[PDB]
């Protein structure tokens, strides 16, 4: 059953654009081991064929055989279910908590980078740091095997596929527009990212820095 993921086209209208939802799904298909294609979509020049497949224009979406699936949480719940052992690994996390550690980081990041207000900047900065801190604590707090590279153990899971693309954007945009870096004293967070960038599943599905940045340029205002 041919699998095809349709994603955000970058600036030239051809290559892979900035979007943590497309990367997340790219990462899952990769981890699933299935054969699949990725097809970029310029939303300001949509092909005839895409309007037929996906009238609503939602992106990303998944052509599974003849079925169209929209909404990133659904597309992933669908893949995890239908691409399943023995032929394909189960990717879901075993600890419910892996699925929520850090979930708040992105929202605090967005609030922080969109803010033009100099007076609020230290609250927002500090908000982001505490959220990173909670993640750092979940990452160093031993999981129910004890006598670890990623959120839920030593294998990449759905939880990482969701969190990693968002973390990447956070790092890359905060560096560029705010001179902000994740403190080195979050060792748990920094081994996690070192381990993540060492895996091609994550490394190879990252949009280039220059694309991540360009996309947040209108939004990210100086103080």
């Amino acid at each position: 059953p041919q699998v095809e993921l349709f994603v955000k086209a970058g600036s030239d209208g051809a290559k892979i654009g900035n979007c943590p939802f497309s990367q997340r799904l790219f990462m899952v298909l990769w981890l699933k081991g299935v054969t699949f294609n990725v097809t970029t979509v310029d939303t300001k020049r949509r092909t005839e064929t895409v309007q037929k497949l996906c009238p609503g224009g939602q992106l990303p979406f998944l052509l599974y055989g003849t079925e169209v699936h929209t909404d990133t949480n659904k597309i992933e719940e669908f893949l995890e279910a239908v691409l399943c052992p023995p032929r394909y690994p189960k990717l879901a996390a075993l600890n419910p908590e892996s699925n929520t550690a850090g979930l708040d980081i992105f929202a605090k990041f967005s609030a922080y980078i969109k803010n033009s207000n100099p007076a609020l900047n230290d609250n927002l900065e500090k908000g982001l740091l505490k959220a990173l801190k909670v993640l750092d604590n979940y990452l160093t707090s031993p999981l129910p095997e004890e006598v670890r590279k990623f959120l839920d153990g030593n294998e990449l899971t759905l939880a990482d596929c969701n969190l990693l693309p968002k973390l990447h954007i956070v790092q890359v945009v905060c560096k560029k527009y705010r001179g902000f870096t994740i403190p080195e004293a979050f060792r748990g967070v920094h081994r996690y990212l070192s381990n993540a960038y060492a895996r091609e599943e994550f490394a190879s599905t990252c949009p280039d820095d220059e694309l991540i940045e360009l996309a947040y340029e209108q939004v990210a205002k100086a103080l």
